[PDB]
């Protein structure tokens, strides 16, 4: 079996993508966040705090014929910026695109931070890094892509996200009309349960290429390009009056500046991110000052190819029993 989804920015500036995701009989349609660097299925439901809620989708279990509490499982999660949420369990049917998994564990939020609240056009998140990283307790539970991977025709999913434009996520199959010359592949780390990999190197505009080994996570979860503080620092040096700003966090640069491009190395190929892609706009309304779509992982701990590096390729999730991760230029 296979399953296609379109996948659509939240905003103007490619925040994030959400996909409709069919939970329950009969269908709910809630839009998910996909996210490549966590390994939960959660959703706001008819348990979130009301005060928590402000113009979300909700999934209500109590209304699905097909829905089942796990009875005593209770989930807990906090992302990399300080996102937190939490609640408890239950298991119904959920399809993507067409794919129907049954069983699926559904992690049902009594309460999420804050910046979900805030966030109106995400009505929850699905995990589909390594199902090592679950956080359902006391039984670990398994991700939409680990359960649904015995159907599929071929254990992959591929994410070929737009720029400022719809795109598409596929389960099962690659559709060779969706990239040009070949995909290079790549060996994928799976000891932290993350999409890990090993980039070859880096090139700022038409500069030589570098090469050295970045070790890092593909992260459709994550908005911005986060690699060591060197990489970052001749990134911008090449842009004038750029600087990283304390107060804002991050480098900012004059807002009309035109932006160099950035490659990255796969293997013995190279992936170029077009400088507009880069450009996330004023800090603020009417500034003239702009942030950076590449920035320092230095606070991190991790270097993150998120959804600024991913959307300027087709990129292959291979799940295999020895997983790779493949990319092409499109
Ligand atoms: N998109 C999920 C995610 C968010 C943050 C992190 C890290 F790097 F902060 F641990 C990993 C994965």
């Amino acid at each position: 079996s296979t399953g296609s989804a379109t996948t659509t920015p939240i905003d103007s500036l490619d925040d994030a993508y959400i996909t409709p995701v069919q939970i329950g009989t009969p269908a709910q349609t809630l839009n998910l966040d996909f996210d490549t660097g966590s390994s939960d299925l959660w959703v706001f439901s008819s348990e979130t705090t009301a005060s928590e809620v402000d113009g979300q989708t909700i999934y209500t279990p109590s209304k699905s014929t097909t829905a089942k509490l796990l009875s005593g499982a209770t989930w807990s999660i906090s992302y990399g910026d300080g996102s937190s949420s939490s609640g408890d369990v239950y298991t119904d049917t959920v399809s993507v695109g067409g794919l129907t998994v049954t069983g699926q564990a559904v992690e049902s939020a009594k309460k999420v931070s804050s910046s979900f609240t805030e966030d109106s056009t995400i009505d929850g998140l699905l995990g589909l890094a390594f199902s090592t990283l679950n956080t359902v307790s006391p039984t670990q539970q398994k991700t939409f892509f680990d359960n649904a991977k015995a159907s599929l025709d071929s254990p992959v999913f591929t994410a070929d996200l737009g720029y400022h434009a719809p795109g598409t996520y596929n389960f099962g199959f690659i559709d060779t009309t969706a990239y040009t010359g070949s995909i290079t592949y790549t060996a994928v780390s799976t000891k932290q349960g993350f999409w890990e990999w090993t980039s070859t190197g880096y090139a700022v505009g038409s500069g030589t290429f570098k090469s050295t080994s970045i070790d890092g996570i593909a992260d459709t979860g994550t908005t911005l390009l986060y690699l060591p503080a060197t990489v970052v620092s001749a990134y911008w040096a090449q842009v004038s009056g750029a600087k990283s700003s304390s107060s804002v966090g991050g480098y900012v640069f004059p807002c009309s500046a035109t932006l160099p491009s950035f490659t990255f190395g796969v293997g013995s190929a190279r992936i170029v991110i077009p400088g507009d892609y880069i450009d996330f706009g004023p800090i603020s309304t009417g500034s003239s000052s702009c942030f950076g779509g590449i920035q320092s992982s230095a606070g991190i701990g991790i270097n993150i190819f998120g959804d600024v590096a991913l959307k300027a390729a087709f990129v292959v999730f291979n799940g295999a029993t020895t997983p790779t991760l493949g990319f092409a230029s499109k």
